[PDB]
């Protein structure tokens, strides 16, 4: 991704250098008095919120390259009591304190636009997911997630694409033949069934991630 | 507002004039290939999507002042096939083609930040509401929505916290079918009283308990407003 690679250049050029993070560690946490702009260059992460009681809530996932900002750009205060936990074996991320980000984003606006549109993708992503649930119920949510897994972590094979109410819906899917489980691995082969019940999400991939969407279309 | 009125005057310095819209009109629509940046200055609107069926889904409500963009700021292409519909009797909005707004954003940094953190408020808002739904279902969502309106429009009075909201927008939210059941339940439990054609919140703590992460969101995003009713 050129825009992401170009952002990395500008960070490296200004003195910011990548940091390595192991699985399960937090690139930022909900108890830190200081807020950070994270440029996740490689690896997989999840956003979480931990209650007084201690329950973990998984709110969303991010794969690099992407930008996740734990503080408002102006006031520099938290946007929410959230943690950014590495779930891939390792992750590469640039950790910028938010008061410094406002300095380098001032000089150049092209870079600023790249961070700006990552927020836009997040906003439209949530709207697309909400739209699908509110029509096809839990069927839309699960096919939405499967289509997400199929677009990002998919690998085509000649047979297949390789990777409670919920349990019943999954059972229907295998029965309907949309997804096939063979030889210790899971394979999708009716991509357009997922698209019918997660239509807005498919639209979002097309308009937001056309290179990713185009690989299997 | 403070940071919004200076954005208004920034746009005016540059020559963009306010346009007025009326209820049921679309400020932008999902079939226009030209994408826009909307500075909703006054009024209430809602983001809609039309499905294959033709069924209408309401996705988000926005009040002025706020910024709604139909396209990505750099690529200039659509972020989603959406319509922005006016529901208040009248709405005032500055409509900028995505082409022009980028040159303006470049000139100023402080007004960039303003548009930037309205997106941030929306990102965190969606996660907060997701959280509250995963815990309390549509009761959490409706209490969460009533809590925002309470903070934003709530004037404390002897008869409770009155939600000063014209009924044209109040009857759009379903306060005048799953919403009716929830509203009637809060009435039965005396969380709200409906008098003189307006909602009076009697038990704010009840709303906060069922929408805790939206309460947190609002506190972190507008602490001064959050402070009056708390
Ligand atoms: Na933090
Ligand atoms: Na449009």
């Amino acid at each position: 991704n050129a825009q992401a690679e170009e952002f990395k250049k500008y960070l490296e050029t200004n003195g910011i250098k990548p940091k390595q993070f192991h699985k399960k560690e937090l690139i930022f946490n909900q108890w830190d008095p200081q807020e950070y702009c994270i440029f996740l260059y490689d690896g997989i992460t999840k956003l979480t919120s931990i209650s007084e009681n201690g329950t973990i809530m998984n709110l969303q996932y991010y794969k690099g390259a992407f930008v996740i900002m734990s503080g408002f750009i102006d006031t520099e205060t938290s946007v929410g009591y959230y943690n950014l936990e590495v779930i891939s074996e390792q992750a590469t991320a640039y950790v910028i304190k938010i008061n410094e980000l406002k300095e380098l984003l001032s000089k150049n606006l092209t870079h600023f636009f790249y961070v700006f549109q990552t927020l836009q993708k997040q906003v439209s992503y949530s709207l697309a997911k909400f739209n699908d649930f509110s029509i096809n119920g839990k069927l839309g949510s699960i096919c939405g997630q499967l289509l997400i897994l199929t677009y990002v972590y998919g690998k085509e094979t000649p047979d297949g694409i390789k990777i409670s109410a919920v349990s019943r819906i999954i059972s229907k899917l295998k029965q309907e033949k949309v997804i096939v489980y063979k030889n210790s691995c899971f394979y999708v082969q009716n991509l357009d069934y997922l698209k019918r019940y997660a239509p807005k999400l498919d639209e979002w991939f097309y308009l937001a991630c056309p290179a990713t969407w185009g690989k299997l279309n």
